[PDB]
């Protein structure tokens, strides 16, 4: 048994809900919230930019030094750090920015480090400012996770059209 509630059931471990990421990870306090993020870890818009506001840009701060230390990231990979006042780690997870031109099929490898955690609040990977179709976004999920994935759409309009369109 878990914390996550109102979510709606897809398949055995993906679960969906329309919610505000940052006001569910507040009240859950998850393990692990997932960010979309960048390979620079710059959180200026998107999920990245209202997570990272959330933490009052301490999660902005933590990534500089992560960067200044290691270096950018993989689109397809990912790191852990913290999660702050949110959850108590931040998987930053990069999806393809189809707005910048990278490979769609890259979709699934970020999605792959999903399945090195048990349990997850996440939002659609390359959804939003990144570009990519929402509706793809979420078969690849349902396709590729098979840990438990509890997914907050921002959008209502979108979140009907997800459940509605289903397989
Ligand atoms: N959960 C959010 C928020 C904002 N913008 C967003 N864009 C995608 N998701 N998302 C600002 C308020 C919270």
């Amino acid at each position: 048994v878990n914390s996550f509630s109102g979510y709606l059931k897809l398949t055995d471990n993906v679960y969906i809900k329309n919610a505000d990421i940052v006001e569910e990870a507040k009240k859950v306090k998850p393990t692990v919230v997932v960010n979309a993020a960048n390979v620079y870890l710059k959180h200026g818009g998107g999920v990245a930019g209202a997570l990272n506001k959330a933490t009052n840009n301490a999660m902005q701060v933590e990534s500089d030094d992560y960067i200044a230390t290691n270096g950018p990231l993989k689109v397809g990979g990912s790191c852990v750090l913290s999660g702050h006042n949110l959850a108590k780690h931040c998987l930053h997870v990069v999806g393809p920015n189809v707005n910048k031109g990278e490979d769609i099929q890259l979709l699934k490898s970020a999605y792959e480090n999903f399945n090195q955690h048990e349990v997850l609040l996440a939002p659609l990977l390359s959804a939003g400012i990144f570009g990519a179709d929402p509706i793809h976004s979420l078969r690849v999920c349902v396709d590729t996770v098979r840990t438990n994935v509890y997914l907050a759409v921002f959008d209502k309009n979108l979140y009907d059209k997800l459940v509605s369109s289903f397989l």
